[PDB]
């Protein structure tokens, strides 16, 4: 369509919707509680992520954002799908290592500020303020990576370092793209995103549930 | 008022208020944990109700989205409330049968996805592209109604049922609806929702609360 | 800058920043989960609160509300705050008294209505009405306060007064302010919510995290 990224978007969607159907066959037959909690929290997350690529795909969860003089398409959904399913990712680290639940509230917690505060970032019509929050959200994914390390052993070793590689590339991609300092193309910026999204929601799981280590 | 639908609004609201009050006093003096929960679960739900049918009677939680080249007023307080209520209900039967908590989560996930995507389609602007999100919630319903049958027993079996024939009821009437189709005229569209949403938030509750299951 | 309540915007999110850091400093090195509980909730609270400082004070989290015939600027963000924290405070007592869950529910959940309610009423255009809204938050307040009283114990009972003192303020002053009967300027309106939210926020942290009732 009129939006170049489209095609970014469109594969995005079938991915994750992809994705879904084959965990959720995957899934079914499973008895043991644990391992149903990996197959739900794995499934979810692609679900959630597939409604809302679809809704950028189908321009709802788009909007225009002015600042640098310029009016800016900014796609919202990428962030109400970040606020939901990234905490869900740490569920799953989480569970894996039986944290407890106070290091969980702090994860969960300092999760919720940092894609809210990049959402604001993201919305911000004074250009030199998105970066403020830009910084912000940085640190609070800092703060989550730092518990990661220092706050079933072979698998979180795993999935603890595909985390680190994948959720730090989202910080840069912010800011070299359109929604900071408009380095690359907002198409290019889209396909990097799905690129991430579909390695942290689609990749992420497979390694995850291909593993015994969810088994009691 | 200006609206026809306000005196199914108004109708609405005292019925979730006067709800509201009497599981509020009939809960007074529970000690059984337990049964404590289903109280509190139960009470909440029309609480959340009466002040979500309240700011669509005050006109507060309503607004117009144009497509079909007309102007259309929708209740986004609709969704808002089914948004916190209905994955309450979906606890009481958890709890009930003791549903473990991958399913709880699967179950609580999906219904997220349900009434978010049927919000999508509610404020969409594409005519056509709605009735794609009513189609994802109708799939997210199914799932949900599907666990409930393949994911106490004699209370849950009764609930189970009210369940499926309300919450199938939803779908029909937004199809046939002014957020849809265009079937039926929003005066009537409003009558129909204030009917099930007060089966399914005290009716529900009364059948619940008055049971022994609910019982240690 | 331009807004009068701008310096104290700037104070409170200074004294939140600075709170936030020096828990998150506190905290390290905890290890006894229960602690770790406190400490975490205890943590997040200004965190947050920071973060909603900072986009009042950047005016991001504002708004103008028209109403009395009158252009009125309404700060959302500080609605978005209590919305998150509010619901931490309770959890903080809850787990000092070892709440039942059917309590902790009921709490959560008649402090969401309060906050929710009360953004209702802030977001208002009929003048009228606004006092409706405020009236059913005070009323979801006051439940929650009767539970507390009616629903370790030394400092639970410390933490309980404050919260009675703290928590009933924001009604008088939302009354006497600006989105209210307009009583007070809206600069000394933001000045008793910041000193209320920093001893909210700040000061009952210190008050419970100096007390060893947080350790098993
Ligand atoms: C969809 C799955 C995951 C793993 C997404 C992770 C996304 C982030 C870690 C985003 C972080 C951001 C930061 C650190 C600062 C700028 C704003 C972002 C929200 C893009
Ligand atoms: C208030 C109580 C309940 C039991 C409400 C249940 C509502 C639904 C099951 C709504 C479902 C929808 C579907 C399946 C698809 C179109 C959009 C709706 C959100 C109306
Ligand atoms: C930030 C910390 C706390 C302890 C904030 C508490 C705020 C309230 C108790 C607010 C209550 C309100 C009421 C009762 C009615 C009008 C609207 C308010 C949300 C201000």
């Amino acid at each position: 369509t009129g939006r170049p990224e489209w095609i970014w978007l469109a594969l995005g969607t079938a991915l994750m919707g992809l994705g879904t159907l084959y965990f959720l066959v995957k899934g079914m037959g499973v008895s043991d509680p644990d391992a149903k909690k990996f197959y739900a929290i794995t499934t979810l997350v692609p679900a959630i992520a597939f409604t809302m690529y679809l809704s950028m795909l189908l321009g709802y969860g788009l909007t225009m954002v002015p600042f640098g003089g310029e009016q800016n398409p900014i796609y919202w959904a990428r962030y109400a799908d970040w606020l939901f399913t990234t905490p869900l990712l740490l569920l799953d680290l989480a569970l894996l290592v039986d944290a407890d639940q106070g290091t969980i509230l702090a994860l969960v917690g300092a999760d919720g500020i940092m894609i809210g505060t990049g959402l604001v970032g993201a919305l911000t019509k004074v250009y030199s303020y998105r970066f403020v929050w830009w910084a912000i959200s940085t640190a609070a994914m800092l703060y989550i990576l730092y518990v990661l390390f220092f706050g079933v052993a072979s698998t979180f070793k795993v999935l603890r370092n595909v985390t680190v590689v994948l959720w730090s590339a989202y910080p840069v991609v912010w800011l070299i793209g359109s929604e900071g300092a408009g380095i690359v193309p907002l198409n290019i910026e889209t396909l990097l995103f799905m690129v991430l999204d579909v390695s942290a929601k689609v990749g992420f799981g497979l390694i995850l549930l291909r593993s015994r280590a969810i088994f009691g």
